[PDB]
């Protein structure tokens, strides 16, 4: 409680594990093959976040960085988490739309990179160069967003229409969302430092649950995760 910022780290860490149970329970009983991978990528997800929030809660998922001339706290634990939670929810996309093998791992590889830059620019203690970082970061998070939107041309005409509507929806969501924790962390603590930590840990939050939690709210009530069957 000595840091600000802890009560989003607290409600974070309730809301990621209220979500893990919530889909814990709605996976039980799931017979259909296709539906059981979505509930085990999407229970998955705020699981991995949950355990992320709560080392950020109790300090062990926060480092100090010197740049600028000061000691600047950065939570690196953050990403620990997206480097398995992204990759995730790119391969719920994935499969709703029966992606190609190579487009699967030219995603995930992406955001592998866009998560490792971004972990290495936060680390990193020349300040001008976390910029730099973050500018490939960027550029790589940017690929996928094209991906998203241009890659899957291919799969439009065999597309069940729930699929595609489902897809659509969780696409919007994700580059609404996605394109916003570049500007967070720009802003915030890792880059220029005009938004206080306590805040910017706030919109990590909010982002987060949204991301996570909301993202797996709507593709877990969708017919789209189950196998056409009679
Ligand atoms: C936007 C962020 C959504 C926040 C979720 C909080 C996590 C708790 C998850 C609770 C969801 C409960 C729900 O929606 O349940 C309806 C359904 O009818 C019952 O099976
Ligand atoms: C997932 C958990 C990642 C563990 C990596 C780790 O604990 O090492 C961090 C370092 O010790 C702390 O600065
Ligand atoms: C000037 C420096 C230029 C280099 C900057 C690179 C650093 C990372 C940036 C973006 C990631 C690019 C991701 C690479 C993955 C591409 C995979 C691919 O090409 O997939 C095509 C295939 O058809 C499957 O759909
Ligand atoms: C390229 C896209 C535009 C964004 C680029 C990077 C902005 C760099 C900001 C530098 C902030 C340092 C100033 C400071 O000391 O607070
Ligand atoms: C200061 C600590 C007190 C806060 C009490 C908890 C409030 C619950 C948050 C509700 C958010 C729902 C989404
Ligand atoms: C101090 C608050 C700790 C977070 C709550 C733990 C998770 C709750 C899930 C139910
Ligand atoms: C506590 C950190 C947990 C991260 C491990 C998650 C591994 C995911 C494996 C499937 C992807
Ligand atoms: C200053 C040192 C800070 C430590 C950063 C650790 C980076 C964590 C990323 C973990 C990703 C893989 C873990 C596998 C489990
Ligand atoms: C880089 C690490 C990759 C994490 C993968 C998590 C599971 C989805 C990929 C198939
Ligand atoms: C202090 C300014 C440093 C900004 C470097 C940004 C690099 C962006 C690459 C394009
Ligand atoms: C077709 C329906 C797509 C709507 C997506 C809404 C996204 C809202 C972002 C938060
Ligand atoms: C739809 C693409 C939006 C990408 C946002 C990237 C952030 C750029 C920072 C602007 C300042």
């Amino acid at each position: 409680t000595g840091r600000p910022e802890w009560i989003w780290l607290a409600l974070g860490t309730a809301l990621m594990g209220l979500g893990t149970l919530y889909f814990l329970v709605k996976g039980m009983g799931v017979s259909d093959p296709d539906a059981k991978k979505f509930y085990a990528i999407t229970t998955l997800v705020p699981a991995i976040a949950f355990t992320m929030y709560l080392s950020m809660l109790l300090g062990y998922g926060l480092t100090m960085v010197p740049f600028g001339g000061e000691q600047n706290p950065i939570y690196w634990a953050r990403y620990a988490d997206w480097l398995f939670t992204t990759p995730l929810l790119l391969l719920d996309l994935a499969l709703l739309v029966d992606a190609d093998q190579g487009t699967i791992l030219a995603l995930v590889g992406a955001d592998g990179i866009m998560i490792g830059t971004g972990l290495v620019g936060a680390l990193t203690k020349v300040y001008s160069y976390r910029f730099v970082w973050w500018a490939i970061s960027t550029a790589a998070m940017l690929y996928i967003l094209y991906v998203l939107f241009f890659g899957f041309t291919s799969k439009a005409e065999s597309m069940r229409p729930e699929v595609a509507s489902t897809f659509k929806v969780l696409r919007n969501v994700t580059v609404v969302l996605w394109s916003a924790y570049p500007v967070v962390w720009l802003i915030g603590s890792e880059g220029a430092g005009i938004v206080p930590l306590n805040i910017e840990t706030l919109l990590f939050m909010v982002l987060d649950v949204s991301a996570k939690v909301g993202f797996g709210l709507i593709l877990l009530r969708s017919r789209a995760i189950f196998g056409e069957a009679e």
